[PDB]
């Protein structure tokens, strides 16, 4: 009799379980894990605490995780980014999950406590996978003597490792991590190809409008940025790139974009007249990308052609100035995760109302909001990366090691390249790619094992 | 009044040449903003620099920049088939020693070099190396080591020009410390990659005005030439296979949306015949080496390839294709300047309808440089504002004049700080009319940076 | 309330298809500015029209646009996965009406043809018939001849439906005229290539969620949405091959960078094993069937297709894709609506982790209505605004009303002016902010046009 | 003693004889009608004008012609469109041809005259193969007699087909003509894929600039404007398109391009204040491609960014009013076809002024002009239909008629599909592409005969 979980509707598991084995087949590197370590049962005794995007890729990754031995409780780390019968399919197999799509804020703090608590006490957790840092974060302010039985974080998106790093060089961070993002197999996969599938996919599924021929503003040009300009200039979008970092707008220029700021010679000193409302005026789509704070700030979004589509697809939502809509606009519900935002004032709007923005997933990340995430075959490069990373910390065992020791390894780090590489053969060959090997001379000549690794750790890819 | 010190195809070529340098300049503004900032500090006076890099219309900025900075330079190419020779002739023009041609030889590739290397008979008394592949700095290695003695520095250009100083590194035979230019974010992910996109489609147009569009192409190696030669044909219609030893960039290529696949069965390379995926040669069009390494396109592979095919390779170094075994079995007929028709029929002369025949470009060599121009203007700016910026560092650290014990210190292959990275690509973005928005306060609070950067770790990857 | 006369799935959808429907006329100014620009003239006022055509939210501006104009209709959709029930919700509660849901039976579909032929038991007293395929013009000539007594004309929207009445007409059997909506430019080559485009790869991704770039797909057929179609796939990154049987299209598809081969070894058909080519169909993760023709996704192509292949169609009828033989012999696994496993290891049930299965969308049904929501609202706004200029050039010509002699001149299957497709265009390009240049009277004249249009002649093909 | 020719050079003779031995290699369709018309000679007696671009793919439609049983007195119809190997080539095998890169105007119209006249009378033509329509015009205006010798006039470029549809119109037309343009295996071909290919190539060439990042404005967007749009797209330019013709700025915009006018509301006025300056400011790039007269106009001309690049790849040089330039401007020679037009004045120039334009070819075919036009295996499809349509007249011997018979006659024809799709079919072989057989079914269910034509005449592609 189970019943240690919490989910939309359990009826949805034989529709999550037909995804999920569709999905294994769409993760050979994730799978090949799962069958290579089954034999070692390399996490026996580990206790992780899970925080991620309950998706079916993610049911795979807690499947993966169980099948070498790990016991997990579970929940998603954004109120939207659930699919329902991937948390049922999970919690009919008997695991703690405690997760559904269209969460309140409420409900998405109750949902971590759940992991966190069992029986009303403390689980005797020992090691975390976290994406963007809300449950390490609950942990080290609300519940620091579990961390003291805690080997490890593995930390999935680059929001996440910045509160790490800020963690480590404050001097608050109580427990190594594995910054999982930054192998090549996930940031250089999942952040810029899979917001290339995902973007135009939320936008399609959210207010199904043509791209072609229409204006977009992506701000930033980081991996998510790379990935979300391509997502909509594949479709025919005239797409015009805003950065602060001047290598990324280099890299947008070479690219075939216009680089161009909100702001009259990109200086954002806080008025209205600092905003280039001639260019605003012409955009029908921006989309933020940044891991930054008020980039689509509330000059912007007043300035902004009328009916343009407003969305976010960095990890948290305050990109977006929502709370300045929330104080002076109207929200007019399309259908879920889809608002008109009615720019005529606050009390109440007409129907007819030309003047009004759509905003989608409330400005949450929109390609989970609005649709799946990321497709199973590039989730695969980022989850191999999780296991291998869970498998590396609890294999350290820092929460039983003397001071002395913690002090050497009390570091964010990240996997091995000859592991990365390992990762994207598997990724190559679910293509059918053929990776060509070098002959012990053409080794010598470049200076590289035959087996790898093929490039210094400097190499940037 | 006088000047003699040179050596070029034809100096009445030097009016031509200035006019493309004057129309490079503004193609330029990296490279002539730091004319403009440094040219009244003067931070390269006393500066000797030997040079040794394609002798282009756009290393005629470069030299005309550290000319304008303080130094003093003596010029080769490293190419025998990349100098413009309008380039040479304007430099020259200019009473600039300068020891290239278009089409030179083996051997009057290496008296170039020692052309600069030695003035009136004698070693000159050089103090900076600007270098590209490492030519020049093997030569002054095994056989003008007295003049490292007083050198502060190498600047290096190319990927294949660092992995050689890394290998002196690790095997104590570096005399000089060096920057490695290569890895600058506005080097590596601009000129390697972008270039070979706008240059290698151009060469092989120039070449052989083929179409295209609709036919097939195998592209070795997926780094960052690779990446850029790759687009350059796919963009253009091309169907683009690309081969790969390294998992990781293979992975990038699948993604990217090209097929990968080995010229080998299941990619193992025994060195036979048999060896061969003698179906996949047999509809290639177009192969293009990209990988840095030796043999990647090899006497089996070339045996194997479709009648007609065009082969190249735009690796800083020729021996990316087997051409000796071409050179050594089949008949080369010249169709014009850097492009060959090779006769499978045999060695001993050819017919002048044999259909068994593939074209070669630039017999092997560089290919973007010996049959077009290279890289554009606009792209080598930033490369060489980070070759200037590079050679005023190594030469104000004056590493030549400090005892034993503290070169020993000193000795080191390093890249530009990240804060200049930036501030070459501003100036790029700047010469698009591109506009870059400045954090606020709050902002830059927010994500751990200054508002003027560095704005990315020494980690990222872009 | 009161008002009956529907069939719907859940008339409570009603307000949110409204919130649907105030968006799309933001997206169709053409068909909103024909709204404003005849409602005062009402030229469809008298106009009874039996409307056959996928029942989405752009098909809901479509009717009441005819409705606004004076017009009284009567709906049905041409498929039975294609209906938005929330469109059909909102139509019905306006009090217009409508029989169409998403997930209709045979039987249901041909039932919900003739509640729009008959109120109340008798033959609704219709004038006017706009259809998309032919079904619905099919029986009317079939089982209620007295019908077309009175009835002006047909606007028909799609190129299957067009080839029927070309055949009727030249055999005989057409009985009113037709207007062939589908090749105005502003149609066939924005809606069939470009809806395409955007809506192949939407309801990909919605039905199965698949990673596109890197995988390997054949597109069969290279037409307007064979051409849409194979962009869909590789703007994604797919690795694209091309089938056809036209020359023509063919050479097309090579020049855009594809490909083309044959699923049967040397193009040859001949219905055995042997004559398919089972290596390159063991390739591909992906096919789209883009024909208007029968069987071109056959027993013997899907019996050699890689294992967990994705199978669609794209065209107006499921018959390209040989359904019939896998009901017949593979066992069929619900994943979900419109997305079924195809399991080729029998009949009578299945392993739930079987690996050789295939994935069907929609049935073999129209893929971009069946998995997704079609072609988007600014798309389709052009197609649309031909459907309206159509109906009413029909109307106002009463070919019922008209002596026999002139009848006989009139019987005829045409496409709008030339004028008309401009002035359609010229609404969609204003919609993207685009702004046309007007010609001066000397360029005009030079040209041998008029500055208002048209400006290319009948035979241009854009 | 062959001396009946005028070249730049005969000793280049044997290096186009090289070049066309390769180029036969890649025009299949071209060099499978040698083969298949060989034996039966279908154009013995053939006396055929030609007036064409003398690039090495003119030489191997010449030699085709030759082969087939025609003899030919030919020209090339542009001064700078010429290959000087490909003319010498042509004049080594015995073959009358007067053409040179870098012709005068009056060297221009002395060449076509040198076809007209063999030992100064007019020689007994009976066929025309034209591109532009200037020999037509010669012959219809100065040498009239000739004509009613003349079975026909095959014409290659839309501005051809449009003045002999003038004539038709005005009843002024003396001969048949064959509109080569409109074949779909030419208009579809050439007019767009070869213009891709080969005006991102001649800007290279002329200028070295990168393209990548830059700004472009290509006026006109029919086959021409369409392929030129797509050469500096797909190398990275942000490009802007300029129409009159509403159906094809919709395709722009569906394309994917921003479509704009030089002229505020579109409305050209003739005045400075028409000029949209703040856009004229930001181009880098202009392409003119519509066959009009003064689509860059002397008000454009004065609004470019400084150092914007000048061209023109429509037929006639009139597109850009370099009338006013060679007036008001002082022009800077940088190499052959490369001009800085330097717009401080008339009265010389300082050699670093900032304030130029780059003018290529002198506003001639940029194409031709600073390269070699387009490649073999595309005019393999247009000079395919240049021979069979030569064949299709020929054989009609229309100059044979009675008066009567000759006005049923009268006529400017495209060629029958079965023609074009036997051209398209070569071509695609030419690829190793395989056609699809239809079974007989499958051919009934769609109304077409398995050996085609697979579409009807109104189809568009
Ligand atoms: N939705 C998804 O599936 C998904 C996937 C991966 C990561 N993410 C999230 O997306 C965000 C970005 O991730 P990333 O890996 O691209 O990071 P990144 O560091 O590579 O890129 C962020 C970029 O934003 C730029 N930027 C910062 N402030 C800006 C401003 N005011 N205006 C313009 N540009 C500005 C930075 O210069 C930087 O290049 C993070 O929150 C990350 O966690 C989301
Ligand atoms: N022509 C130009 O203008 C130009 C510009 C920049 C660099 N280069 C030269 O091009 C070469 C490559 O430079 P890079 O920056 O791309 O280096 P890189 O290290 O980024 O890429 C080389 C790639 O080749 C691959 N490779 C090695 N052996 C291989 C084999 N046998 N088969 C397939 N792939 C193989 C490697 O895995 C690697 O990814 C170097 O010689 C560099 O100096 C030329
Ligand atoms: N789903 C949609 O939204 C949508 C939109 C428009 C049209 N359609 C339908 O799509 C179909 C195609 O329409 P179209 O306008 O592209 O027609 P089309 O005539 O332009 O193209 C169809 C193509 O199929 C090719 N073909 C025929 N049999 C073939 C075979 N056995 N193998 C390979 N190629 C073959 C033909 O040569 C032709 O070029 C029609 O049924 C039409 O009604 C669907
Ligand atoms: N250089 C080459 O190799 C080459 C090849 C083929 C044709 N051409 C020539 O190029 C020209 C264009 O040929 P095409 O086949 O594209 O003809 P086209 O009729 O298909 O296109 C010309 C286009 O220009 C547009 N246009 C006319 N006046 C305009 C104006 N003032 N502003 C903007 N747009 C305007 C028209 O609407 C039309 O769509 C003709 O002169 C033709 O002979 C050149
Ligand atoms: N006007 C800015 C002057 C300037 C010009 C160039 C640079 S650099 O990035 O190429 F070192 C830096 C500063
Ligand atoms: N210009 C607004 C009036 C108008 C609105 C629509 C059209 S139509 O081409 O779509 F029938 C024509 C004219």
């Amino acid at each position: 009799g189970f019943t240690d979980y919490k989910v939309a509707d359990i009826t949805l598991a034989a529709w999550g379980r037909r995804e999920l084995i569709i999905a294994e087949s769409e993760m050979p590197a994730l799978m090949g894990l799962r069958r290579k370590y089954a034999g070692q049962q390399p996490l026996k005794g580990a206790k992780i605490l899970g925080c991620i995007h309950m998706t079916i890729q993610t049911g795979v990754l807690i499947e993966t995780l169980v099948a070498l031995g790990a016991e997990v409780r579970w929940s998603s780390c954004n109120i939207f980014s659930t699919q329902d019968q991937a948390a049922a399919a999970i919690a009919a197999a008997g695991i703690p999950v405690f997760a559904w799509k269209g969460e309140t804020e409420e409900e998405y703090e109750w949902c971590i406590e759940q992991t966190i608590l069992k029986d009303g006490q403390p689980w005797d957790a020992n090691m975390v996978l976290d994406d963007g840092g809300d449950l390490t974060e609950i942990l080290h302010k609300k519940y620091p003597q579990m961390l003291e039985r805690i080997h490890g974080i593995t930390e999935e998106t680059t929001t996440g490792v910045h509160r790490l790093l800020d963690m480590l060089k404050n001097g608050t961070l109580k427990v190594p991590a594995i910054n999982v993002n930054d192998s090549v197999t996930k940031s250089k996969n999942d952040n810029k190809y899979g917001c290339r599938h995902s973007l135009n996919d939320a936008i399609k599924r959210g207010t199904d409008h043509l791209l072609s021929g229409k204006q977009a503003l992506v701000i930033g040009y980081g991996d998510v940025g790379k990935g979300s300009s391509q997502s909509l200039r594949q479709e025919g979008m005239i797409v015009k790139v805003a950065e602060v970092d001047p290598i990324c707008a280099m890299q947008a220029c070479m690219d075939g974009f216009e680089v161009v700021s909100p702001y009259k010679n990109g200086i954002n000193d806080g008025t209205e007249a600092s905003i280039d409302a001639a260019l605003l005026g012409k955009i029908d789509l921006i989309v933020t990308t940044t891991g930054n704070v008020n980039v689509c700030d509330a000059n912007m979004l007043k300035a902004l052609k009328k009916r343009a589509v407003v969305c976010n697809i960095g990890h948290f939502d305050n990109e977006i100035d929502t709370a300045f809509m929330r104080k002076n606009w109207a929200w007019e519900e399309v259908k879920p995760q889809v608002h008109k935002i009615h720019r005529t004032g606050k009390d109440g709007f007409d129907a007819h109302n030309d003047d009004y923005l759509i905003l989608l997933a409330e400005g949450r990340l929109v390609n989970l909001g609005n649709a799946t995430g990321h497709p199973s075959r590039i989730m695969d490069g980022s989850f191999a990366n999780q296991v291998l990373a869970q498998i590396h910390l609890f294999e350290q065992k820092y929460a039983d090691l003397p001071a002395a020791e913690k002090a050497k390894r009390l570091s964010v780090e990240v996997l091995p390249k000859k592991l990365d590489e390992e990762v994207a053969l598997e990724m190559v060959k679910g293509f059918g790619g053929v990776v060509t090997q070098l002959t012990p001379k053409q080794a010598e000549y470049i200076g590289v094992s035959v087996e790898g690794p093929f490039k210094p750790d400097t190499y940037r890819y």
